[PDB]
């Protein structure tokens, strides 16, 4: 069947495109914990140099500076990146009305 | 219709698809506002710090180094990250191709 | 033919997805590299300066702390990123069906 030959050709789309996804995911967490290990050195620097004492902060605050952006500093304990997890809303839509065609 | 249901498969994966899209620019926009904060403050230290003085710089360039890639300074006031935008263009040839099936 | 709008359909989403793929690796290598420069440049500060010396390293593997994660230090040679290249099994499995039908 053409039918049956088609409906496996969009079977592989949706499960490359959730491959990617679950790779995307893993590979952002090592980049994130990586990033996150260079802020808390960095601060770790930071706190231990005399020399550094007068330079002042920025104070640009997350949300704003994400919308908006040496100098003062950037980088503070309010710097870290959370966890990535990528909805599938949509895929799950999907798998809901499969379930139902299936008679 | 078997054909409905079909064009609604495919439908779920477009529209996944550009979702996970948009979602993977809203979060490397994070990342690399991030990164560019950590380059900031590094250079910011670098440039209060006279033990680190007789240190020298690797004058290695930005797009040789990303094809060929301690010792020198490899962070530079060219580091910074730019935006990431990701090409629709096969989804806008598709666009254009769906309005004109439609009759 | 309907059939052949629907195989364009397919073959437009096939696409598309491919495309980031490639999209979303040649961005990681620029993340990845830029980064790892961090990581280095941070490395090399730390030997340079004194008054880091009495700062201990947390000993933190790689893995566990992948899975499990100031203080002490975070970043060693140990933390470079290795580069991000995403599985197409899938996708071959896809043009190794397509090439079979094709008849
Ligand atoms: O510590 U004396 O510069
Ligand atoms: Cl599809």
């Amino acid at each position: 069947e053409e039918f049956s030959d088609m409906l496996r050709l969009i079977d592989y789309n949706k499960a490359a495109l959730s491959k990617f996804k679950q790779d995307v995911e893993s590979a952002l967490h090592v980049f994130k914990t990586t990033v996150n290990s260079l802020i808390s050195d960095q601060l770790l620097m930071r706190n231990h140099l005399r020399d550094l004492m007068g330079v002042p902060y920025c104070n640009y605050s997350k949300f704003w500076y994400l919308e908006h952006a040496p100098k003062c500093w950037l980088v503070t304990n309010g710097s870290y990146l959370n966890e990535t997890h990528f909805s599938d809303q949509i895929e799950q839509e999907a798998d809901n009305m499969i379930t139902e065609m299936l008679r």
